[PDB]
């Protein structure tokens, strides 16, 4: 619980903002079928034109104001375009002779907007929200969206609108979030239930983002495990933090070896949510929790190794904890979930484990270490045997495991591997409804022979096959004996290089998996 | 003084320093050339040139008070030799008293005004004549034109190159070393040049002292032993001194400086030396030196080709330059001036305790900094040092540092770069460069690159991820930690080490001293 | 004249747009004291705020329209801030019930805007123009700018507004520009000069942006001829046969491995009347630099960008446009470029080759990727024989510039301080930033060849830019000479296009001399 320090100026906890300005936004959903009121703040119409390429803007909605409706008549609007991401602002006086601000955002010419399409619309919308001191925003849906896409709109809106200023000291003086958000859409009553779900999904994602973005001197195994406890306490999760003494008794030799060279003791996070009624499904969610990945003696010194980004290497853990918030808040029924993460730090030291070392996992398997920079699968290995010992139905691990993902699926799609096709399908189904894209990749058994060690039971890495993501999955597969298991590699999708911030990828995905 | 920690008992606990050098035992005499030259014992060398006559014949113009020697040096005899820069010859003959004497010359080219580099070549050629000859006396006859500043440069360079560092020699000591005991100089209007002699001797040792600190390996020269050397120096010079330990640095919240040293076995030591004039103080100056006793690069380890990790003892050259300046100032004792000699000394190592890439740290002025590269640790330590410097309420802040390797690609190994926020201060540094003959060139602080230091989470980035103009970006960083004081920054990463001669130059000592003295 | 082809689909000329939509824009300048009228198009206020948080926007100028004045009231504008580059624009109806667009661009908190700052202002302004079907743009200057910066504003505006679609197959611009500024009469003379400076820069941009299959030594020399003919300049293109007779072995060696014959461009401008200054402007004209057998294969060598390596030539030709159009007095200008291509072939020159320059000096080649200085050597020998007063060469010579001054400031080297100062003065008034770097003679000894008269490159001295300058200096014996290294500033990496750097710089140099 106590964070060790080298000097007194080293931080001893991760700063966390629980009550965000987003939570102070009062959200109202009205049916468009009744007309729109255009009074205070900024009013934005989401408009398209199906199959007209860059077509003219047409406002279909009834506006309960003669002046505003006159301004928005077709003859006036035809000079404007519906190009995806395009936005404009209008100034006018209403019927009550008050000054009002109105505008629109183009949603293209395709009837069914994709996640990327919706993201671009929101990003354009957020641009209108920044550098304008508005008190209220009104969004009018003149496009077709189902409830899942509507929820995604809000989640993305909240997430992109929110700005992390925890580490700013000498800060934007003009930041001023809206206090009211009005939404006009048809059949408002079906969409109202998605509002609070979006708000929960937002913070779950933003919470994971805060943990990832937090630098390694702030976010260490002790401080992160402490944060998990604080989170568990607020949400009523049973919690248990395993220290070195417990881990040694449990013989987690693979996991403990990675943390040897660190000044922070290893901390194993175990949170549990149990429904009050009959439990029909038991699920273990495992997250990779490397607070910093230096590579060990296989130091990240090669070009393109992105060593300065390696605080992100606990993204899997953050996603699991972010999911814990959503589950703890929405309180699903007939399910018991274990939230696991073997947290440690991979550093260079006189105490560090060396390339060539043979270590023993808690399942008795001896492992020959060929590369200390492949430490993720080592910690995940012991975490998986622990998971299976819990007697669950599904084991789902999520991790920034291999850089090869950047070459396979890139920065938008995560890879999923597994030993069970139905479980994979459930993950794929969750991906669609959560709108966090995942693609099914194969575990090619032909590469297994490349993990055959001369002295230990198995090699940590291959010295042949360059398909590291598959090889790593083959390694993890050896530590799940008789349980449905899936592995999501998020090394490529976790960090937003363009926006220079985390995505909090996986939070909404894991929650949809649990809920449905 | 603090106790130097050891891993084994064989680890050195102090930097060996030679204060009394053979140069200090040399008696220097300056004569007027119009009185004629006496050629008796030891070696007598004529410095000769030939104006616009590309390798011209040698001609001795000076009167020699010896019939035999004057006949030997007559034009007819000397025309077989030429004045090519760096050329030297030895002559053997008998004088009027039937004694054997040794005479020679060094070619000074065909250009009337010799540059520092040219003069250096002349001196180097001269030193070769001193080497491997057991001489007791050297006599140098100036048949060329040099001003007082260039004349002093000759003596300083002569003393520096003649001197040999044998502190770390044990079984391979040179059995044949035997320095001259007397140095004679014949020059026109000598009375004007006499004041430069002792000044040269002072400037020499300041440079040689800095050289000794730099050349000292990192196991000998650590933050503790270097700060101890600073204290010992201050005591000898009657300067006020103050060494800040970790506890005091924490109270001052010097987080950037402390973060770099976290991974070291040697505690951070902040050097603060003070020279105060006895009279009314009219100018207050802070001299800040980068003091990284060893730069491994941190977790951004120097593992790339050309990173020169074996040279990284040099990375405290700025501190050494500052301490060498403290010697000169404390010795010549300029008045009506108050000088602060500062250096945030530490070591950048790889450890479980080391600071990581991506860490956000807080400087003593409250600015939060995101670390993108641990091998850019110099600017982190300088940041807190500059904030400390400005709190002293000085008129000028001048920092000197082996900051960026880009200097090797911009100005190279001969000229140092100077950046600043004040043009008058910059001109003064340039003025000091001319009179000290330590080359400096003005480089710009381009404000357009500033936006690349905008961090998403912290107040500022330590490094840029685009620009690649490392020296300018670093200056932009440091500028953020000097709020309202005239400040200049001298990057000596390229000029500090003499790669051809395999030794330090002690660059900056004479430059900084000239700056203080002529102010 | 005839461009050789490998296949019939290979282009045989560089497409050039001479008449741009920018030339069709009518520009009117009014005095701010008379008030602003808001009728057609888009109206943008350029505003600042000394000591700005960044602080709120406040419009001081009087607007002769009740509807617009209601919009521009302090209470409404306080919601916006003046942070540099920030902009907002709204659409509304004026007193005459016409649709109008009104807005602002934030100019920060500094009273005196820099070259870099003004560019950020312009880009934000241009961003609104690319996404609004406007007929007229009106700019209201509520900031202080001198005559030079105002001209710079227009040049940058015109240049960034213009879009190159020459190579877009398939698989709008405003017609009026209104300017409100204090002391309007003083700024009116700057308008047409800016339009000239614009195209000079944009013309150079077109040559640089043109790919190596379009822009080759033959097609580039042809383009120079066509330009000279339109400007009524005397022109002369030296071919291989003439070059051999002139014994330009260094220049000819670089082009040996190319399928395109070497072409030496020589344009000349003579002022009507007494000539008081004679100047030769030399531009590096490598249409493509593969590096030769010292192939650009190392990481970060950016071989896909190497069409840019004739930027120096383009800058000189762009200058030829400006000088030929504005027609300065008392001056004679020579526009020179030894154009060729550096390729890998059985006919290519090899590392280790010893070649003879036209001045008789033998050169040992240590790196075929340092071909720029070799071509410049013969060009400099050619230039001095013309008997000029100043020789100024401009070249993308060394990548080391990216490590010294970066992408914003070019480096200038020289043997004459008066010439250097004139360049620096020209840099200030043209707002194309240049910084004086030294030619350190101590490094000269590293060019001493064991067998030849001189080495092409150094064997260490990582100060490549200075060493190269030391090389070129050996080919100017008795003339005031300057060298501008634009390797770092030539290409705009963020915008993915050329800057046309040097055109305005060279013209100001000629004009103010
Ligand atoms: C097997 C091999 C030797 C290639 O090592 C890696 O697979 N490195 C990954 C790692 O260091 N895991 O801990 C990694 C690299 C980049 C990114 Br982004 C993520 C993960
Ligand atoms: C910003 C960057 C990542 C390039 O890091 C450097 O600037 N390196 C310098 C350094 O390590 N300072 O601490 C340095 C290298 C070599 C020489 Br020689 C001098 C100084
Ligand atoms: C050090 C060396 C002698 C090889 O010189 C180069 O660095 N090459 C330049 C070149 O290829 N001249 O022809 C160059 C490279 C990149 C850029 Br950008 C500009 C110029
Ligand atoms: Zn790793
Ligand atoms: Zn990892
Ligand atoms: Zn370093
Ligand atoms: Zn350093
Ligand atoms: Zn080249
Ligand atoms: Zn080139």
């Amino acid at each position: 619980s106590e964070v060790p320090q080298v000097v007194s100026l080293d931080p001893t906890s991760i700063p966390i903002e629980y009550n965000t300005p987003i939570h102070d936004i009062k959200v109202q959903v009205y049916d468009i079928k009744g007309g729109c009121n255009v009074e205070e703040g900024l009013t934005i119409f989401l408009v398209n034109n199906p199959g007209k390429e860059n077509g003219p803007v047409k406002i279909s909605s009834k506006v309960n104001d003669k002046q505003v409706s006159e301004f928005l008549k077709d003859e006036n609007m035809e000079k404007f375009n519906v190009k995806l991401g395009t936005s404009k602002h209008f100034y006018m006086f209403n019927d009550n002779k008050n000054s009002v601000a109105v505008g629109y955002v183009g949603c293209g010419s395709v009837a069914d907007l994709s996640e990327a399409d919706m993201k671009r619309v929101v990003l354009s919308l957020v641009t209108m929200l920044h550098d304008n001191k508005l008190s209220k925003l009104t969004v009018v849906f003149e496009i077709n969206v189902d409830k899942n896409l509507f929820r995604f709109f809000l989640e993305t809106l909240f997430y992109e609108y929110m700005t992390d200023e925890r580490f700013k000291s000498t800060k934007n003086v003009n930041m001023e979030y809206i206090k009211h958000l009005g939404v006009y859409i048809n059949n408002a009553d079906t969409y109202k239930e998605e509002v609070e779900k979006a708000r929960v999904y937002y913070f779950g994602t933003y919470y994971a983002s805060q943990l990832i973005a937090a630098p390694s001197n702030y976010c260490n195994p002790v401080s992160l495990s402490n944060a998990a406890v604080e989170l568990a306490q607020k949400l009523n999760l049973e919690y248990k933090i395993l220290g070195v003494k417990e881990l040694e008794e449990l013989k987690m030799g693979a996991y403990l070896s990675v943390g040897k060279g660190s000044m922070y003791p290893n901390k194993f996070i175990h949170l549990t949510y149990k429904s009050k009624g009959d439990v029909k499904k038991k699920i273990a969610l495992v997250g990779k929790g490397i607070t910093f990945d230096s590579g060990g003696y296989n130091l990240k010194a090669a070009p393109g190794s992105m060593i300065d980004l390696m605080k992100f290497d606990m993204s899997g853990c953050a996603a699991v904890l972010g999911c814990a918030y959503c589950v703890g808040t929405l309180k699903p029924e007939n399910v018991e979930i274990h939230f696991l993460s073997a947290v440690c730090e991979n550093m260079v030291s006189k105490n560090s484990y060396r390339p060539g070392d043979i270590i023993t996992a808690s399942n008795g398997k001896t492992i020959e270490v060929g590369n200390t920079d492949a430490e993720g699968r080592l910690t995940l290995a012991d975490a998986l045997v622990y998971a299976e010992k819990l007697g669950v139905d599904y084991i789902v691990d999520i991790a920034t495991l291999t850089g090869a993902m950047l070459y396979s699926l890139g920065t938008s799609y995560a890879g999923v591997f597994g030993n069970n096709e139905e479980l994979i399908n459930k993950i794929l189904q969750s991906s669609k409804t959560s709108n966090e894209p995942v693609w099914w990749l194969p575990i090619i058994n032909e590469y297994r022979a490349t993990l055959n060690s001369k002295y230990a039971d198995i090699n940590q890495i291959s010295s042949s096959v360059k398909a590291s993501s598959i090889v790593a999955s083959l390694f993890l597969k050896e530590f799940v004996q008789n349980t449905a298991w899936a592995h999501i590699d998020i090394a490529g999708v976790s960090w937003n290089f363009k926006a220079r911030k985390p995505k909090g990828f996986g939070v909404r995905l894991l929650t949809e998996f649990v809920l449905n």
